């Protein structure tokens, strides 16, 4: 049966808090550590652990996600934008796009908390993983953590013609962008998946499962949404909740479980705070407003909501090049060739998440003039003296994501774009004290004028290198800027030739032209016949924008940016009195506790005062394994009791132990 | 391959089928009532006075329902259609073409002259409304093709609504993995249409979509 | 990222250039190693390490080569022959015919060069290779070493058959045809092919990609084309490099790295002079006709340009035997059965490349008093006292080589000939100083008239070979010698039974004499009743050839001699004032350094001052293993340091480890 009272008692098993917990078991096994998760169990579900499968998670009916609406912007052209985050044990690492990222030095540090700078924090980043790959700097990298990242069992080859394409561009290849100090370069990206098994590396599999497979005093209790905390003399004792699914109105249920060390909350950015809020912490008016009573004065609870802004472009590719279209539009047979080769040695499509190469990038001296003066003197502000700061993201995905209901038949690649540090902000907060209820929510995405001009500049940049690989086939009209119509820089479709080739030898409307729905790409340049063959090129115009083109991307931006799930900061580390980067009041201190509790820390992604320059998965590991050392060394333990080792069996490389995949 | 093959043999078997038809099924000649006329550009109105109110039977705009997709399929989402045809019936706008060589073989020098009066826009803005209407009162009707309509203001009341989530996992197939993935907002969802009057006799219940308000702006587009 | 400054720069990632790169990487782990390739990477690429897909390289549109122009040749009836040469890492060894052979010992000893001789050398050939099968003579062969060699996993019934009809005409089989001594022979013809894994060795997996998994000192910099080595103070500082496509044409990029202590040169024999060229190293006439300001006075660069030559013969097979015709013509049932098997358990037609069996030969006296007198001499001069000389190889290859739209359904054999010690001597020169431009190419295929008589000789020998073999059936006319059309050594198809069963039973035009196009062959001769069944034979006729007849071979050879890809010999070793040998002056030292400069070698192909009787992937080989250990020897390192093991694991025999291949 499942205790009514333990040691450490750890709310979402998230990225972050899966590792937490996995972590405290392992800190001392005579401590009872309670895991509580209001998503499904996750253990040994191919819908987790299949890296292929991974965009039916953000399809709208999906069970592995919750989409929080928000309220419409002006700023978003009127928009109420839908955002999604995951519902399950693992949270975000059992359904995330396997991207392996890390920030830049200067971001930890410019937490402005004691004990969180990069320096300190290095080797707890090492700690987490082991690097499957060929390493030029092992010293800022870990080969025996339990969480292994690797380039997958499969590369479509977009890899390579994506890296010449950017070098073209003054975007320079690194062995390693993930080296805590390059801010512009381009890579071939790594992935959350262990290659030896071509399984998908998640938190619950990496942290809990191992555990609870080898040691008893770690209890798992899914299905189960936190409400509240409870608190008893200043110390938080309890907690409160309800069944993730209310199946019984004429008498609902719930349960009480109670902590005698430590409660650490773990929701994630968005419902942390709302937890917090439903147990008295936050504004007293808005609380009471919301009919709770206020326990603690903390402003700050739900307030500066952070995220990374995203928007994708896809484009035509040759016939002859590889997708994952057919596969995710939902092909029999094309669809059993893969699954059959990775039952039979676990390689191919199945074992990668077909983002294969991307870019860090800062403007130039002279692209910096060109864009709307406000960003200018943002740039001043906060890049100019950080040199190590990338402005922009984008990477090539080998396939159209999105709906391919909305868009034709036939393979593309996409590039995905988001803004690494942007200056809108935005806040969140409950609406009843239902633990059900909707929450009222402003993510604020791009409410401030100095985020528009990096994605307008990124859009161009990523159109110019899509155009200069030689995947390209023409670009997909309806899902570009709405160009004037006889625009130089309007969007060109693929010809009538590769029409044919996709519509096949019994079609009888490709090439129909009647309607004037698209404009067709015209012949490249010809080969020099007098270079090698190896040698020779077909081009491309570049692209001329007017001011009109200009607006045709801005509201492009506005219409398709979304979240891109990095959200942080609503649970912020700083002063409670305040801060110039925590404006509205810290909700931590440097060691993750929540102000005005005992017993009470903070350790997800809502933690991060300011933003970080890469996908978070990195960051939510980190932060767990420092939320972890951090209550092991507020229990009295030290030295190698901090290890936290979690069960693993290691299997090195190959020509070391003969076990790894070759 | 297999559905022409089907297509094909019906038709040498005994001449009927789908090979057999158009697919043009029905159709409408229309001409404005005053209180339409008078929602008109003023240019129009005078030319409806010239040219259409004493001759009371010339129709202003034609359109008819295709049973598919009139265009290039390689450029527009799998699944079944059905399209609108519309036509303005005597336009003011005049061209002109002309030679520009003795040549036998060269291209003339083309002015067709589509649209170049004022006059002949209102007609044809007047159409689409009207057929939209007719669109979405149709049993067949399942949603808005949003990038072969006119570009509305992204949250105008009067945007092309998509087909919904259920209807894109039908197309999709059970097999799909991105049917119904939002994220990007390249469409916006129709909401399901009003109940079925239950004290009604079956054959005569009704599930309606809501009537299109357009402002200037939507106007524009 | 990566560094501007190395220790070692290896310029082209070869067959030879990754294992040098390879090999110093472990001299030292402190030096740091740069290596430098114009084609794509091809870790884990599956298009490299399938064995049984290898025919598509030769695609005129293929990525992984380049396809080099030349002259028009009266020599070869007006033909500019095409000569490919890899683009790829790994160079030749990512795209070869995966035939393992040795040259004799008297062709390194006639190298003529200090510690070049097969005594010498000896003990570095067995240091490359794992000997995968069974050994009468171990002294002579590795069992360590990196690279695997086998006879894969699967074997075309076409081997014992072809050895029998070999027999019969004084071809003795022997255990090892590569065992240095024996030039009269025929045998089971080995893989470069790991039978563990059922993959395809190459030098980039076996030297770079496994020291760049356990190592950090070795870096890998891809899709980048040398331009030209810089000279600094009489020392090889530097390297300016080009991106290997101009995709910016508005403003071109290049780089320049340095090394500290060494630079190797190995771009292979087409690619090295043209190197040395644009950066001043050849005929000063010459390179100031090319754009090019002269630095050093080597007019050996470029010179002595050997190749081997060869031509294919087509012969029609039963319909009961087994080819990789369906397979590579594109049948998906056939493909999809062959890929399954080997994902299975790395067996199957995948797994070989259908060259199973083969031939060294030297003519009997009487057979050499029917050749041309100009070949008589030239072998007393060149042959007659090297006894270890073969003059000939021919193979058989269970598939049609060659384009399968243009030869007529069906399956079938191929015989593959080639001269292995041509007299005949070519050139190759830059035409500008652009690094793109292609250069001034006479290969010299077929310009000495001593090199005809044996080719026609082979003809007439392998079809004799084709006509005693079981799986015989029939000559392709299209693809043969236009003989006379009446002549009784004309070729002569499938029969009309053979026909209609190829055609299947619904054809309506198999044997539809109508038109001529071809003649059918007759009925052999019948059983000997009174023999044991297992020694009877049906017997095809010997065939005469009067002087239209050898007219007819003579017009096929030149018509249809391509290269073998076995160049060599652009940047000779010998006396810089030149030899017999090179005639137009040496390149390099016994040491293989650049004359006239410091710190610069060649280490490649175009090293050999004379021709080897093999394929070439041995000597790339061994000249890697050779200028790795000149180079460690150069910077002062010694004894075990020289070793240059790299990362391996060990599989050895099943019986002694139970982990290889049962
Ligand atoms: C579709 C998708 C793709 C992504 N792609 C990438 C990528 O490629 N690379 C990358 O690095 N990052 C990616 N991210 C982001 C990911 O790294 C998240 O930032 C990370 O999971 C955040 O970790 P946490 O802060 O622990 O929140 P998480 O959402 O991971 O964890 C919170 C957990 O708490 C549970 N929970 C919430 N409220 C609760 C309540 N009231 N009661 C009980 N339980 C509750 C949730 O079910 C969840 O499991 C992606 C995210 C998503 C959604
Ligand atoms: C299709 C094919 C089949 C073959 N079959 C066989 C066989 O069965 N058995 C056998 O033993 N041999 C075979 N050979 C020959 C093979 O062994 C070659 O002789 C061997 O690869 C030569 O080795 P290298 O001299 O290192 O040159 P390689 O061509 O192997 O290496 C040269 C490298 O330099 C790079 N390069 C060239 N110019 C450059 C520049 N300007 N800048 C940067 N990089 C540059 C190239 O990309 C290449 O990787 C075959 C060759 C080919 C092409
Ligand atoms: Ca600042
Ligand atoms: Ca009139
Ligand atoms: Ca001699």
């Amino acid at each position: 049966a499942i205790p009514e009272e333990f040691d450490i008692l750890v709310l979402g098993g998230g990225s972050s808090g899966s590792c937490i917990a996995g972590r405290l078991a392992n800190l001392d096994h005579s401590l009872k550590v309670g895991l509580i998760e209001a998503g499904e169990n996750n253990l040994n579900n191919p819908w987790v652990y299949l890296p292929g499968i991974y965009p039916r998670n953000m399809k709208l009916d999906s069970k592995t996600a919750s989409f929080y609406t928000s309220n419409p912007s002006p700023h978003l052209n009127g928009r109420r934008a839908i955002v999604p985050c995951a519902n399950v044990l693992g949270g975000g690492s059992s359904i995330n796009f396997m991207m392996y990222t890390r920030g830049s030095a200067s971001d930890y540090d410019d937490f402005q908390a004691e004990g969180w700078k990069t320096k300190d924090l290095l080797p707890l980043m090492k700690k987490t993983e082991t690097y499957q790959r060929a390493c030029n700097n092992p010293d800022i990298h870990g080969f025996e953590g339990p969480i292994k990242v690797s380039f997958g069992n499969y590369t479509y080859p977009v890899c390579q013609d994506f890296l010449r394409a950017s070098e073209s561009q003054g975007i320079p290849y690194v062995d390693d962008l993930e080296d805590l100090v390059t801010a512009h370069g381009a890579e071939h990206w790594l992935k959350w998946i262990n290659r030896d098994t071509g399984r998908r590396s998640d938190s619950a599999h990496a942290f809990v499962h191992s555990t609870m497979r080898n040691h008893d005093n770690l209890y798992l209790i899914c299905n189960t949404k936190v409400d509240k905390i409870i608190v008893e003399d200043g110390r938080a004792a309890a907690v409160r909740t309800v069944p993730s699914k209310p199946l019984n109105p004429k008498k609902p249920s719930h349960k009480i479980y109670r902590a005698r060390k430590q409660i650490v909350l773990s929701c994630g950015t968005i419902s942390s705070p709302l937890v917090l809020q439903r147990s008295g912490f936050g504004d007293p008016i808005k609380l009471r407003a919301a009919g709770v009573k206020p326990l603690v004065n903390l402003p700050g609870v739900g307030r500066n909501f952070q995220d990374h802004y995203c928007f994708f472009s896809p484009y035509r590719i040759k016939p002859q090049y590889e997708s994952f279209d057919d596969f995710v539009r939902g092909d029999a047979e094309i669809q059993k060739r893969v699954f059959d080769q990775w039952y039979a040695n676990g390689t191919g499509p199945l074992a990668t998440n077909g983002i294969e190469a991307g870019v860090k990038i800062r403007p130039t001296p002279e692209e910096l003039s060109q864009m709307d003066e406000s960003f200018q003197e943002g740039y001043r502000e906060y890049f100019e003296d950080k040199p190590d700061k990338p402005v922009m993201h984008y990477s090539i995905i080998a396939g159209f994501f999105g709906d391919h209901t909305k868009i034709p038949p036939g393979k593309y690649m996409t590039m995905f774009h988001f803004l690494e540090y942007p200056f809108s902000r935005g806040s969140i907060h409950i609406t009843s004290p239902d633990p059900y209820a909707a929450p009222d929510f402003d993510p604020g995405f791009m409410n401030d004028e100095r985020d528009m001009a990096p994605m307008v500049w990124a859009y161009k940049k990523s159109r110019e290198t899509a155009r200069r690989m030689d995947h390209f086939a023409g670009e997909v009209t309806s899902h570009h800027p709405l160009f004037p119509y006889s625009s130089e820089a309007r969007a060109l479709e693929m010809d009538l030739e590769t029409s044919n080739a996709y519509g096949g030898p019994l079609n009888l409307s490709a090439g129909l032209a009647h309607g004037s729905w698209t404009q067709p790409l015209k012949k490249p340049t010809a080969k020099n016949e007098g270079h090698v063959t190896s040698n020779q090129v077909e081009l491309h115009p570049d692209i001329e924008y007017d001011e009109e083109d200009d607006k045709a991307i801005e509201n492009y931006i506005r219409e398709h940016t979304e979240t891109t799930w990095h959200c942080l900061g609503t649970c912020s580390i700083g002063p409670r009195e305040g801060s110039k980067i925590v404006k509205w009041g810290g909700v931590l201190d440097h060691r993750s506790n929540v102000y005005g509790v005992k017993g009470l820390k903070v350790g997800d992604l809502s933690v991060c005062p300011d933003n970080v320059g890469c996908n978070t998965y990195t960051t939510a590991l980190l932060i767990g394994e420092k939320t972890a050392t951090l209550v092991g060394e507020d229990l009295g333990y030290s030295g190698e009791a901090l290890d936290m080792t979690v069960p693993q069996f290691k299997l090195g490389t190959y020509e070391k132990t003969g076990l790894a995949r070759f």
